[PDB]
């Protein structure tokens, strides 16, 4: 019963040594606070999300940790909304509700994403006063910046923002009731701005891509679109966006060199967003059920056991990315990160937060070269979802 040196808040502003002294004996052991296998090493992971052995069906468990002794009955919101959605399902039901959502995520959409991005990324930096010197890019730029992809790219209508971002913030975090009655606008205002019932959805959106693509849709219901775009509002408002953000340019404040390889190199433009995301995973680790039983870094997982997967760990496991503690543009694998996850549940948003971030540190670094720490970055309290509350910097 030897309690875990993760679980305790005290390693989340620097988890990484932690993780590296656990992966050197117990790269597989059990979490007594988070009642599951934690894994950390790269090959382990990689394998935990590769394998048709571990269920993304985890709903219940999730929630029997998060809330333990408040169980929730089969017809409810959390249960039905967890039953519908591509995030905890599994093949072929998984697969037709992922196919029924590619209309917002074709090539051509993201080519037109890129634009876009392109544009609010340098409309944003350039809203920077030209005498500032000092900025807190937590709040001004890395909580900013997913808002306005959220309305010109995804198609989330400004005025509906007051909305939706209360609602995901609670969230995402007080009382179990009070999440399940949010969870319930989340699927009633995607229901009614599908009808036309809200905002205005702006074209050529993923949301006006979805919506056009009802009518044309033959294996899944409307009511799966509802509970699906339930969930799109959740990840969109998340703390993670920011989160990769806000630790990619803290990352460049630390990493003068990388700036300057960044701005000679298109080779290192191009592989900053998987950089950054490898550096500091904003999702530090996600969840799986055992299935069946598994043999897994020397441990038998029983059936119905829950395993953590420590996607930040194996983002620097020095057996897949040598000198992992290095922000470094002209790595070579960086797209190996686990950030996004792998295989079957791939992160549905990965090509657009990639754009979304090269095109950020593209304004950043051409009008504010010469970033630095003005201060020590402020980490919130969570693991789970990690990302800096309060990231002080001197632009010029
Ligand atoms: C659209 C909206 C959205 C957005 C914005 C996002 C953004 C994001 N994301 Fe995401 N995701 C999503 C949507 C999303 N997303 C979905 C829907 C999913 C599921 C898929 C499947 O399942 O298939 C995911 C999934 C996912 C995963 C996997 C998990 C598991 O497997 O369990 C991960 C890791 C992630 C991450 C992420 C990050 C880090 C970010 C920031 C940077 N993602």
């Amino acid at each position: 019963t030897v309690p875990s040196p993760l679980a305790d808040p005290s390693i989340v502003p620097d988890p990484y040594p932690v993780y590296a002294d656990l992966a050197q004996r117990r790269p597989v052991h059990w979490v007594e606070r988070l009642n599951a296998w934690a894994v950390l090493t790269y090959a382990d992971c990689a394998a935990g999300l590769k394998d048709p052995r571990l269920t993304a069906d985890r709903g219940t468990e999730v929630l029997a940790a998060k809330f333990p002794g408040q169980p929730l009955p089969p017809d409810n919101i959390f249960h039905r909304w967890t039953k519908n959605v591509v995030m905890y399902t599994d093949p072929p039901l998984h697969d037709a509700l992922r196919r029924s959502v590619r209309a917002g995520f074709t090539r051509a959409a993201h080519q037109h994403y890129d634009q876009v991005l392109q544009k609010v990324a340098h409309d944003l930096v350039a809203s920077i006063p030209a005498g500032a010197t000092e900025i807190d890019a937590v709040p001004a730029l890395a909580a900013e910046l997913p808002v306005r992809s959220a309305v010109h790219a995804f198609g989330v209508p400004e005025e509906d923002l007051g909305f939706l971002i209360p609602r995901v913030n609670t969230i995402m975090t007080v009382t179990q009731e009070i999440i399940l009655e949010k969870l319930t606008d989340l699927h009633t205002y995607a229901s009614e701005l599908l009808q036309g019932m809200r905002g205005k959805v702006l074209p050529d959106t993923v949301i006006a891509r979805l919506a056009a693509a009802q009518d044309g849709l033959t294996e899944t219901t409307p009511e799966q679109t509802v509970h699906q775009l339930a969930l799109v509002f959740i990840a969109l408002f998340a703390p993670t966006t920011p989160g990769s953000l806000s630790s990619g340019t803290l990352a460049f404040a630390r990493n003068p060199r990388q700036v300057e390889r960044f701005l000679a190199d298109q080779a290192c433009v191009d592989n900053t967003a998987n950089e950054v995301l490898r550096y500091n995973a904003s999702n530090q680790f996600t969840w799986r059920v055992a299935a069946k039983d598994v043999e897994m870094g020397g441990v038998r997982i029983e059936a119905g056991q829950t395993l953590a997967l420590f996607l930040g760990s194996a983002n620097r496991d020095a057996n897949m990315f040598e000198r992992p503690n290095d922000f470094d543009l002209d790595r070579p694998n960086s797209a190996r990160h686990l950030s996004f996850g792998q295989g079957v549940h791939a992160c549905l948003a990965a090509q657009l937060i990639s754009l979304q971030l090269k095109w950020f540190y593209v304004a950043l670094l051409n009008r504010f070269p010469g970033i630095r720490t003005a201060g020590e970055p402020i980490w919130n309290e969570n693991l789970e979802f990690r990302s800096l509350r309060s990231l002080p910097l001197s632009l010029r």
